[PDB]
């Protein structure tokens, strides 16, 4: 099992894509940290059904968008169990009006969680993959920051920012073979970063349908575990019906 | 003249980039608002030189990371010439580090100005345009924001930003004939500058031509069916 012995850590992992991943990430054999703000519940939840399935977990509470909750979010981690392989920067929000109306705390707090988030967490893992000489890093972006998007400013400003940061962070941890990159996520079931764009736009996902959780959190596991993925750095693997192809 | 009785704004026009684009803008008959964070001087060496051209500018201090200065700000051009045709958003710092050491403090400055300003301003601009029915909004972006270039995560992700900001604004303002684009320069000749073997062209680009291509956006006729673009002027160095 290509993660045995190794520790992830998922930001924002209660729900959705973000507790996909952590599971995905337990199947194939990581110690996951289950990181939450408020859905504590939903984050047992996930915990629970990583021991279940034999793996191990726990369930961190931290803010992501708050420098020293991030300090203590890695303390845990390295206190826990003494190392982190795997970060995926997950956690996100939406808060959608059109440019016209959007209210300056609209924009700030979606920028400051999806991509301040992204900053304070990897330069925390950065400090440990150096010292470490290795690690993966992968950051969930979204189509929506290579397309844009109506209503979602903020989140795609954010989305192409995280998008942008990846490939400096991949340039700046490639000489230890630490590897940097984006998932881009299209409209996902029941993860759903537009529930208004996916209707007016399953017109035009070329497979026909949204997709789910569980595929997303794959092609994370791929770029965390698969050997083959050690040669892969500063790329963004869109994962979205064939919705963004240009 | 292509510009004449039209207003253009230009963030950060004291110098580099933004005086020339400036000064090319004026040339191409626009009324120009030179908006300057501290540089008093230089900015209305600025406005003098495009009086003497014979045409009209003036200059306002504004810090376009704060959301009620970009409202004075936006605010004196309407009261002066009571429209704005064209927004270039091109004010913008580096506080240069490897990830590792950058303080929180510098990753903040850099996003404020060089995302947050672009965010402030193009919302500002969005009340005005959607009213006029007509617009051009222009954000300098830049090819490390499509590339990533090592020491600068702050500005490569708020270059990046820039880029999707651009796109879904362009969307959003599309239905009433509004163009929103960025222009990425490489390496250009400036304050923000002052090994070239990767650059295909063999040399850094002067401020003019960066200048030339927001002209072109701003004014051209073929440019009405340009939206949601973002064009390397660069040399050749991003390809892409
Ligand atoms: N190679 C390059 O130079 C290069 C490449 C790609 C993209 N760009 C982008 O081009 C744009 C212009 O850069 P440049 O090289 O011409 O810059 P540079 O000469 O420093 O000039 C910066 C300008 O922006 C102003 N400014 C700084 N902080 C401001 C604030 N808070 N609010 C309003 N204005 C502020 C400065 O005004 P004061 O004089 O009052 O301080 C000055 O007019 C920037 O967005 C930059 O990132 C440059």
């Amino acid at each position: 099992l290509p993660l045995t012995d190794r520790i992830a850590l998922v930001t924002g992992a209660s729900r959705g894509i973000g507790r996909a991943i952590a599971l995905e990430l337990a199947a194939a054999g990581a110690k996951v940290a289950v990181n939450y703000a408020s859905s504590a519940g939903a984050a047992d939840e996930v915990v629970a059904a990583i021991a279940a399935a034999g793996g191990e977990a726990f369930a961190v509470k931290a803010d992501v968008s708050q420098e020293s909750e991030v300090e203590a979010l890695f303390a845990a981690v390295i206190e826990r169990w003494g190392r982190l392989d795997v970060l995926v920067n997950n956690a996100g929000i939406t808060r959608d009006t059109l440019l016209l109306r959007m209210k300056r705390d609209d924009w700030q707090s979606v920028l400051d969680l999806n991509l301040g988030g992204v900053f304070l967490c990897s330069r925390a893992a950065a400090k440990i993959m150096l010292k470490q000489r290795s690690g993966r890093i992968i950051n969930i972006a979204s189509v929506v920051g290579e397309m844009g998007n109506p209503g979602q400013a903020n989140y795609s400003a954010a989305k192409a920012g995280v998008i942008g940061l990846t490939k400096t962070v991949a340039k700046e941890l490639a000489s230890r073979g630490i590897t940097v990159n984006a998932v881009a996520p299209g409209f996902i079931a029941t993860d759903m970063t537009s529930e208004l764009a996916a209707e007016k736009l399953l017109e035009v996902i070329p497979l026909g349908r949204y997709g789910e959780a569980a595929e997303v959190a794959g092609v994370v596991r791929f770029l965390a575990a698969d050997p083959a993925a050690a040669y892969i750095t500063g790329q963004v693997i869109n994962i979205d019906g064939g919705l963004v192809m240009a």
